[PDB]
């Protein structure tokens, strides 16, 4: 799980 | 999973 | 899953 | 799945 | 499933 | 299921 | 199953 | 089953 | 997990 | 310019 | 210009 | 542009 | 300018 | 420029 | 400028 | 610049 | 500049 | 300038 957030 | 917000 | 948004 | 919004 | 929106 | 839109 | 709109 | 629209 | 925002 | 193959 | 091969 | 092969 | 591979 | 490969 | 490889 | 390989 | 690698 | 590698 890879989460990139902005 | 992949996410990439932005 | 792959999600991109933005 | 590959999803792409934007 | 590809899915593209934009 | 290929789907692109816009 | 191939979809183009736009 | 391949949908092109525009 | 690995998780970024910003 | 639209090109599909395949 | 959209191109689609596969 | 936008370019898909696969 | 969008490139998908795979 | 949005490249995706894989 | 947005790459993603894998 | 976004790059992301693995 | 955002990397990621791995 | 964000890195990470591993």
């Amino acid at each position: 799980i890879y989460q990139y957030g902005g």
